[PDB]
């Protein structure tokens, strides 16, 4: 009952543990989206790639949260990781739509943990969220909105041709 | 009432000041077109890029005009910069059409300042316009006509697909 | 009515648009101060340089604000840029005094936007202002106070000699 | 009675020969100003340097005029070079004032030769003056106005100290 702990409330500690689980479930969801687009009957490599790099990024965010929990004298507790909500993910637009509501969920959780940190007067936790997660999420959600707009333009024009072109010309860049 | 000034009429001086304001308003208009295409619901990066590089180029032309005003012993006077005429710019074709009538406006202003310089018998002002602005405008307007022809070909064929392909295949080159 | 927007109030959005205009008018003011010191009858190159680099810096801050507006799902709106308040700027001390009240104005606007962001509980906006504008302004205002003290020392001693020496020995360094 | 000559009037030819003599007399005047500031009882090396580099530049302009005379099928004729109007040149301000009325004289002669070329409809002569002499003169006269303003500021404040400081801090740069 740490020699280290200072200005680290049990309710922030508990919320950090809940955020780790969210980040780990987001990663598990992205693992599933990545491998779905690698299916021979789906076969969109740029999209597979995009979701597999996000799986890593989310796993990395969870580890950063775990490192911090320890730096602060809190104790990590792990819970079950619920399987992704879908087994099959549709087409690229369906997938992108799913990924953006997932990101908005994690962004709200970040925002709520920050409000708790503000309320508990924990400046270090608030700096940590600001410098490592908050801008990362704003930038990723913007990138996903942009991609949603480009796919919708294409698929509106010619669904099959549009999915292939987006994967070749955008996701085989960014 | 310069020790430097020689063969620099007050009406050329006044026109140079008016041209600076035009160039600065053209730059402000291109700033607005660039950021409009960066909107998550517009999302055409090549187009954003194209207009933001023109914003710089126009700002640069104004500064070159200001440097010259001073070299000649004239006095710069600045006026308000009126906001761009549109808040939202439509699609790429609409935007390109707007940018070419803007360029033709500045080209006419250049041509008229040159006619005044010819009439006032100011050879230096005429050389300055010839060597720095007149060919730059002819080349840019040709580039914009070419781009207008390519977009119209595409958007005629398949509006959404056509805008995306132009942005990927042309403006992600020139 | 963005697919992206989250925790971004209309009053922060409106204030960001107002801050862009301030930054753009500050840049236009610095453009005028820079070119005034380039006049053959003023001729202080170090001072011209100092204000022209600030014109760029302010223009850059406006663009960073515009990039953020978009990242957040807000819509940029542009307004007229009012001409600078003076046509002629006096001597270096007069100019420096003008530039520091201008900087204090923008610093107050930053501080007020931050207070609104704090009040709206927008942590990302507050981090953005902290990491990109707030320390930049504190450091620039300190530099301008220091320069004001050095010029006043000099010009107190010998006005013409003092302006020339400051321009040669300080502004032809920092 | 050249096999080469085309659209080159005898009155332009005669004026070019007169301009050579002016350029050569301007060079001879700058030779005298340079060596005057090298006198042990004047001893301002930066000023000596400034005028000796202008002597070279004027000599070079004359040779360029002579090369062109020949390219066009005209015949160079040389006349006496009248000695400089002063034997002793006063102080730096006196010298700079003298050099700027000298430059304005040559600039008027350029402008008048151009008006004759315009009137004779000789486009090549007009391009030649525009691309090689007209901007060179505008830029040099601006530099001399700026230097006049800086010296007057200094010498107003402390004549001897002011001349030494200008020579050390400006002309031992530009």
């Amino acid at each position: 009952s740490s020699q280290i702990r200072q200005n680290y409330s049990t309710e922030v500690e508990a919320a950090v543990n809940r955020l780790v689980n969210l980040y780990l479930r987001a990663s598990y969801t992205y693992l599933s989206l990545g491998f779905y687009f690698d299916r021979d009957d789906v076969a969109l490599e740029g999209v597979c790639h995009f979701f597999r790099e996000l799986a890593e990024e989310k796993r990395e965010g969870a580890e950063r949260l775990l490192k911090m929990q320890n730096q602060r004298g809190g104790r990590a507790l792990f819970q079950d990781l619920q399987k992704p909500s879908q087994d099959e993910w549709g087409t690229t637009p369906d997938a992108m739509k799913a990924a953006i509501v997932l990101e908005k969920s994690l962004n709200q959780a970040l925002l709520d943990l920050h409000a708790l940190g503000s309320a508990q007067a924990d400046p270090h936790l608030c700096d940590f969220l600001e410098s490592h997660f908050l801008d990362e999420e704003v930038k990723l959600i913007k990138k996903m909105g942009d991609h949603l707009t480009n796919i919708q333009r294409l698929v509106g024009s010619q669904a099959g041709l549009g999915e292939y072109l987006f994967e070749r010309l955008t996701l085989k860049h960014d």
